[PDB]
């Protein structure tokens, strides 16, 4: 257990900001709601406050707090993310779009007073303007999928490896490969896991009486062990 971990024990708010450039379209969303890590839980609710979002709103739900995911007891040892707290984390991710574009983002995640914030900056290249990212093509649902993290020892954070696949409209699936790191921000000990899954499940649905362009999200993620984690 670390001393991070303490601060995950009730119910905390969650503030997300995210900057986007992605072929020169720009956006800010803005996420709005809270986490229950003891239940691996997340609600919450983004608008993108520069009005229409460019993007898919399934394309961003990854880069939209993993110090929320649920480790059983026995795997408390190995929570990075909780234990990097309160100075926090960087998240880094490439994401690649199978025949299409790549988007590049750096997160900081750390409490600010007594709420989580989330603040990314991502920028998209080489994406087509008919492709089916920036031509809305993906169905709005998101899958359930399995992060594979590893111990970056030499950073003194942690790796990860995962495939999300998004429906499209016509039939098909649109790929997106992601790399991440995460490195701590501050400079005291840390907890660095053995390799193991955390298993995600969401939906995405809409506020009824939110006349912006947004995504309600809820979000549920375990960690899971080696040999059955992948499904
Ligand atoms: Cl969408």
């Amino acid at each position: 257990s670390s001393k991070g971990e303490e601060l995950f024990t009730g119910v905390v708010p969650i503030l997300v900001e995210l900057d986007g450039d992605v072929n020169g379209h720009k956006f800010s969303v803005r996420g709005e709601g809270e986490g229950d890590a003891t239940n691996g839980k997340l609600t919450l609710k983004f608008i993108c406050t520069t009005g229409k979002l460019p993007v898919p709103w399934p394309t961003l739900v990854t880069t939209l707090v993993l110090c929320f995911s649920r480790y059983p007891d026995h795997m408390k040892r190995h929570d990075f993310f909780k234990s990097a707290m309160p100075e926090g984390y960087v998240q880094e991710r490439t994401i690649s779009f199978k025949d299409d574009g790549t988007y590049k983002t750096r997160a900081e995640v750390k409490f600010e007073g007594d709420t989580l914030v989330n603040r990314i900056e991502l920028k998209g290249i080489d994406f087509k303007e008919d492709g089916n990212i920036l031509g809305h093509k993906l169905e709005y649902n998101f899958n359930s999928h399995n992060v594979y993290i590893t111990a970056d020892k030499q950073k003194n954070g942690i790796k990860a490896y995962f495939k999300i696949r998004h429906n499209v409209e016509d039939g098909s699936v649109q790929l997106a490969d992601h790399y991440q790191q995460n490195t701590p921000i501050g400079d005291g000990p840390v907890l660095l896991p053995d390799n193991h899954y955390l298993s995600t499940q969401s939906v995405l649905s809409k506020d009824p009486n939110e006349k912006r362009d947004h995504m309600v999200l809820l979000e549920d993620v375990t960690a899971a062990g080696i040999t059955h984690g992948m499904d």
